[PDB]
């Protein structure tokens, strides 16, 4: 007998920016896994039937709350839109590129309940 | 960050082949992860609270689709009953009838297709 | 095609003992795996959107609803409270010790359908 994982999830809803005027709403489950403490899953629900999983560092997701941060597949700032403090985040894949707007506040709140669970700094007790 | 899976799913009620006289109804989930390209995972919920779990290779569900294929633990074959094209699904483990409806799994098979085509499962 | 795993699941009520007068309540998901034979996974629901989860060896659980068992992790126990018949289970880790009482009749009628499926002394024929 032996404690496997503590699980801090969330539900999002995020926009897919299609264009200047013109966006698609995408919900999405984030879960934090003590088990894998550098990491966040994302789960995007992008058809009725049909969902896309990322993993992202957690490290990164927080930064993105401040500064613009991510070199590779995934690049995230904050910016605003429709009155609210988002989170960009800008995906590439060998399928292409696609731009996420996830709202700030949900977002933190959700990011500080996996911070209670594993402060940042001691991920590495947990490896 | 990195692109973990892309999943593909549907609900099925697929019909317990119990005898000529009488079936039962399963309802099932399939699912399709491109991380697992060749694989379908199936979810018979045979209870309230229970569940069974089979794997099948995805070009088995689609040939059988069209012909009778499998050897081993697995069996599919076309048919029709009630004025409904299905798939039949023999399943042995140390024996199970299921009836699947085939406009829905063929329409399925057809979205994995879409994700991740026959032939092209190497590449992920 | 292969024959995965059949799966047995039940949810409990268990109270957190967290004083002499005083208990939260923990909805908990037990689930047993065929394909996991000599495992209890125990899913406690100890927030809206936070669970913390364990392993248990079946046969620990079924031995705790007869007399007191286990040492390391967890500690099991038959006793009354409330005038029904409950197993304390104690549970230590880095993170937490935690103290639970899980109605006794419910438990061992999760174990019963569990034994329906794979009775014990047979688990090694699954490997």
């Amino acid at each position: 007998g032996s404690h496997m994982n503590t699980t801090v999830s969330c539900e999002l809803h995020l926009r897919l920016v299609v264009s200047s005027e013109s966006s698609l709403p995408v919900p999405a489950g984030l879960r934090y896994d003590t088990a894998d403490p550098y990491a966040v899953h994302a789960t995007f629900h992008t058809g009725a039937e049909e969902t896309v999983e990322w993993v992202f560092a957690r490290d990164l997701l927080a930064e993105g709350l401040h500064r613009p941060t991510g070199t590779g597949d995934v690049r995230v700032w904050p910016s605003r839109s429709h009155g609210q403090g988002v989170v960009c985040i800008a995906l590439s894949s060998p399928e292409g590129e696609a731009l996420l707007e996830a709202p700030a506040r949900a977002l933190e709140s959700f990011l500080k309940r996996t911070d209670a669970a594993v402060p940042p700094g001691t991920e590495h007790r947990h490896f």
